[PDB]
């Protein structure tokens, strides 16, 4: 009886194994665009992905992860609200059974078809494991997906999902350029929060880009053909792998833009 997204192991159950699920800085949240304050002191966000090295794509039974080589400072997030350098380790998505849901963060209660998380850890703490134990250990760059025109730089990812249908399957995934997944604008909201899956550690600076990327119906459809179950188990489609909005409590969301 492991945590998941079902009727009996879903987000309303997580607090039983992970009490921090009810804590003071949980993610995701609703972004109330009228309440977020412009902070003219937020530096521009710095995304240096030119030297990025992808290695592998993994179905972990909750999402798929594109893993990167993070043993050197090749793909880094800096500036914005961050002090110091955060190394890309992996990206993953959350998505819906239908285009009207899937995002974890919402904008004035609006759900997007999916949400991309580019996960980075603070180099000051030496590895990912130690960073998750720190209030400023991680920076997750959240990018909303809406359904329209295809995202060409996503197609390499969509085409390998056949090879990682079930939990525990992985495929070599070298030379994937994550710059293909960014929107034009780097305008963002930022707020202190948590991992959105167990163990729900309160170790994240969230940076959510205002501007969503467009993907095609056929692109998200291929996300929805993935399985939560392992090979030779009953088929449960990997859909609605998203945690709903959590109480904002004693937090301000700042905007990088007027
Ligand atoms: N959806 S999200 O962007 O908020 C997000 C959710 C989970 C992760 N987590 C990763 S990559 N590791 C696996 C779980 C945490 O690891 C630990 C590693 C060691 C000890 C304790 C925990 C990262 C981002
Ligand atoms: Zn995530």
């Amino acid at each position: 009886h492991h945590w998941g997204y079902g009727k009996h192991n879903g987000p309303e159950h997580w607090h039983k194994d992970f009490p921090i699920a009810k804590g003071e800085r949980q993610s995701p949240v609703d972004i109330d665009t009228h309440t977020a304050k412009y902070d003219p002191s937020l530096k521009p966000l710095s995304v240096s992905y030119d030297q990025a090295t992808s290695l592998r794509i993994l179905n972990n039974g909750h999402a798929f992860n594109v893993e990167f080589d993070d043993s050197q400072d090749k793909a880094v997030l800096k500036g914005g609200p961050l002090d110091g350098t955060y190394r890309l380790i992996q990206f993953h998505f959350h998505w819906g059974s239908l285009d009207g849901q899937g995002s974890e963060h919402t904008v004035d209660k609006k759900k997007y078809a999916a949400e991309l998380h580019l996960v980075h850890w603070n180099t000051k703490y030496g590895d990912f494991g130690k960073a998750v134990q720190q209030p400023d250990g991680l920076a997750v760059l959240g990018i909303f997906l809406k359904v329209g025109s295809a995202k060409p730089g996503l197609q390499k990812v969509v085409d390998v999902l056949d090879s990682i249908k079930t939990k525990g399957k992985s495929a070599d995934f070298t030379n994937f350029d994550p710059r293909g997944l960014l929107p034009e604008s780097l305008d963002y909201w930022t707020y202190p929060g948590s991992l959105t899956t167990p163990p729900l550690l309160e170790c994240v600076t969230w940076i959510v880009l205002k501007e969503p990327i467009s993907v095609s119906s056929e692109q998200v459809l291929k996300f929805r053909k993935l399985n939560f179950n392992g090979e030779g188990e009953p088929e449960e489609l990997m859909v609605d792998n998203w945690r709903p909005a959590q109480p904002l409590k004693n937090r301000q969301i700042k905007a990088s833009f007027k």
